């Protein structure tokens, strides 16, 4: 009784998704699809997949899978989610959700009308350390949260591993900040208003590589989301998100090296919140790679129980709005209203 | 020959100024003034000052001093500076400079018109660790700065040492934020626009005790100034201002315990930017206390040479505007133009 999945987009990151599908219990991959025959062969051979397609339409016409995992680039997300809805196939879609908030909304409305589950593969909130911060905060250990910082500052050459990122007129917020904004929603709740600034430092890219964002949360909390790929430190933190939360009765400080510090009324604890290094994982991306298992296992459990997933399409609109709002704000110079976009 | 100072306002912080005046070379205190005779007697007896005045008008009528050190609370600042200008006595004025930017400008104008120096006693930038950040950045070690964070988050009970701070409609930006803003100007230069948010967490004060401020610096740098007196940490950092600066070729990290990490094209340097401990100083105020001597020696040196001071009245208008702009931004939710205010 394993769920049979089809994966569409056998790119670099899909390799991680395929390994994790292997580990996931109650689901496995019965078919793959990619436009590039060399990627289709590499992944099909690596993972022992007999069913191989050069195009998604043909895959969907043949059928015989219970869900679809869409790990293509953003251009094809809307069409592939629409094809899944039309064939009543529950769907997972990689980030970014779509090219616009407008496209993402329509994709959500189509999967609601087809009565199928739609999950965005937004895995940063599923990292072990981020989950731990969530659990501490939910316990009431530090009372009500009023302030936060969510920070990802790196000097890591990500432009080798994928050199199209150096090409877009937009870069760090769409590629990385999207995750940091999602973490900030996950911890501190939905955002009412957003103000952002962006800067290009690296002479060799088109897009912005520094973004500083100020979030007014609906629950009254204020937070800072700062991201950078132009930050040159003496020990490289890639790809760790560092988090500070202040509450009425204490603080949470998740610092470099997965160190989790919690001060409350009953003193102060320090714990290790680092990931399990999986058999197929690789330092220092083992953080991100564990989260792939966590989120796919979450999808699979929720597909059996019939519950809404945590980064459902509907939920992810509220993250996606913050990406579009930040680009709008940085160009305008203006604070953007989030509720008026949704 | 030693310059003779008169100090006006023999309150809790003036005690530090009087110790420091002793240690200053080329200057000493020859008269004191306080409206409260208990304080006049306590400070007069502690420092062996024979000339003692119940009111500043009579002090200025007798004369016999080359400069005046105004350590009163804000209400009386403008009058006392005006009295100093009319009597052609060079003046030091405590922060906050005045009640409004408007009063502050009039104070600058009267001192200019009377051809007397006027310095705001703004001592945080004269702290050894802050000076060391400045020196590192000016040496070129990390390239052009593009981003900064200036942070003072504490749970220290400042309300005991001075109970009026609990009373006012405003608190943390006027009292402390003013310093953090000055440091941000000192390191990253003058500010073009400002956006600010405030909150009251502590249920036993009337004023705001949390503020988060986003600065667009004239030179294109972005910074966060974030201050809190409702942050409960495992180690109390009071009263350290923690600083992060990202540049095009490196980074500066001034972290708790006065540790200074600098990374550049060569590698990483770690230094100890701890303050000295003067003979009369007490932990944990010793850093602030050292900076009192530094700024008062700076005054004395500049008065003797003919030069202008670093935190002059003219200069401090650009710090003070940020305070006033922050309260305005926080009320309207609007970004505020600093250039327009000056
Ligand atoms: N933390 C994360 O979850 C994470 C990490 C990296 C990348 N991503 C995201 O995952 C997605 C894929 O990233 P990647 O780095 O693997 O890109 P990639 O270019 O390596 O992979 C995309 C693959 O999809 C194929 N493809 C494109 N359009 C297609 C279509 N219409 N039908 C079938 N196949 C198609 C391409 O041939 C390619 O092999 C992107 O949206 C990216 O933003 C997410
Ligand atoms: N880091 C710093 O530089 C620092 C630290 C603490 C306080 N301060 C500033 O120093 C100032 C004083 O703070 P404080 O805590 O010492 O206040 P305080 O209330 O302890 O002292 C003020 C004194 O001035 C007297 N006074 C008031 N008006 C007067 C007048 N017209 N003439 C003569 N005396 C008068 C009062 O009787 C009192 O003794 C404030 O403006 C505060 O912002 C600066
Ligand atoms: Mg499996
Ligand atoms: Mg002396």
């Amino acid at each position: 009784t394993e769920l049979k999945g089809a994966l569409i987009g056998c790119g670099f990151f899909a390799v991680n998704q395929m390994h994790a599908w292997k580990d996931v219990k109650g689901a496995g991959i019965a078919a793959i699809c990619d436009r590039d025959p060399k990627r289709l062969k590499l992944v099909g051979d690596q993972f022992g997949i007999e069913r191989r397609y050069g195009d998604a339409a043909a895959l969907f016409a043949d059928g015989g899978f219970d869900f679809v995992d869409i790990a293509t680039t953003v251009q094809s997300h809307r069409a592939l989610v629409e094809m899944a809805a039309a064939h009543k196939v529950p769907a997972i879609c990689q980030k970014p959700f779509a090219k616009s908030l407008s496209d993402a909304k329509a994709m959500v409305r189509t999967c609601e009308n087809a009565d199928i589950p739609l999950m965005v593969h937004e895995n940063f909130r599923w990292q072990t350390p981020i989950q731990a911060v969530k659990a501490v905060l939910e316990s009431g250990a530090i009372g009500e949260p009023f302030w936060g910082r969510f920070s990802f500052r790196s000097g890591f050459d990500v432009f080798s591993g994928q050199p199209y990122l150096a090409e877009g007129e937009r870069f760090i917020i769409e590629d990385l900040g999207i995750h940091t904004l999602d973490i900030a929603r996950f911890i501190l709740g939905d955002v009412a208003t957003l103000t952002a600034r962006t800067k290009r430092v690296n002479p060799k890219i088109k897009g912005e590589d520094v973004a500083t964002i100020l979030l007014d949360h609906q629950n009254g909390a204020t937070s800072i989301v700062d991201v950078s790929y132009a930050t040159k430190l003496g020990t490289e933190p890639f790809p760790e998100t560092l988090i500070d939360i202040d509450g009425t009765q204490g603080t949470i400080r998740l610092s470099q090296g997965y160190r989790l510090e919690v001060t409350g009324p009953n003193g102060m604890t320090i714990s290790d919140a680092s990931p399990q290094l999986l058999s197929w994982a690789s330092r220092p991306w083992h953080n991100i790679q564990e989260s792939v298992l966590a989120i796919q296992q979450h999808w699979t459990d929720r597909l059996s129980s019939g519950g809404e997933t945590s980064t459902s399409g509907a939920d992810n609109l509220k993250t996606f709005a913050l990406v579009e709002a930040a680009y709008e704000s940085a160009a305008n110079g203006r604070t953007v209203d989030i509720g008026a976009m949704l």
